[PDB]
């Protein structure tokens, strides 16, 4: 019939991930957007990606030991 699955939509995530994006981030869009199509999800991504804190994982429980540097020049 139809791939129920329920709870978020991986099919969308997969795609994005296939486009060359971080799953987590992909899971962030859908999540935040609350699963409302790829286009919508993407947008959120297209907006988030704008920042380098896009790939980063979901909010952490009070960042304690972060592991990021970010080189100014390349």
């Amino acid at each position: 019939g139809s791939s129920g699955s329920s709870g978020l939509d991986e099919s969308v995530i997969i795609q994005l991930v296939e486009m060359g994006f971080p799953m987590d981030a992909c899971r962030k869009a859908v999540y935040y957007t609350g699963n409302s199509g790829a286009e919508a999800a993407m947008n959120w991504v297209m907006s988030h990606m704008d920042d380098p804190d896009f790939a980063n994982p979901l909010i952490l429980p009070g960042s304690s030991g972060p592991g990021s540097s970010g080189p100014s020049s390349g």
